[PDB]
């Protein structure tokens, strides 16, 4: 499709943090997004980039099903606040999902383990 133009503004009274994790893939990344702006955009992102078509595409979150029309604040999701969703592929075998390319990003993590049993 298109993508290009933008008009100007640089806040982040609204703009959230949206954590992606890849399902098939596994990977971590982080990207700021919009609670008011729909999903769709964020997907169709996604899309392009793999180079595979979002109708095959799906998002995840809470266990439920979010579609492209719908909104992050229409689930219930406030400005300036931390989220985690899952991203993954209807269709697999035939578009697969694959690592973005262009940016390297990083990130943390820990778990605690169980005690002896005696």
């Amino acid at each position: 499709g298109s993508s290009g133009s933008s008009g100007q503004e640089s806040v982040e009274d609204s703009l959230a943090t949206v954590k992606v994790v890849l399902i098939p893939v596994g990977q971590e990344i982080v990207i700021p997004f919009k609670v008011d702006t729909i999903l769709k955009y964020l997907k169709d992102h996604f899309s392009h980039l793999l180079g595979i078509p979002h109708s095959v595409l799906q998002i995840r979150y809470s266990g439920k099903i979010l579609k492209n029309n719908e909104t992050l604040v229409q689930h219930g999701v406030k400005p300036q606040e931390i989220v985690q969703v899952e991203i993954f592929s209807t269709n697999p075998d035939l578009y697969p999902v694959r690592r973005i390319d262009g940016l390297t990003d990083v990130s943390q993590i820990i778990t605690v383990s169980g005690p002896s049993s005696g």
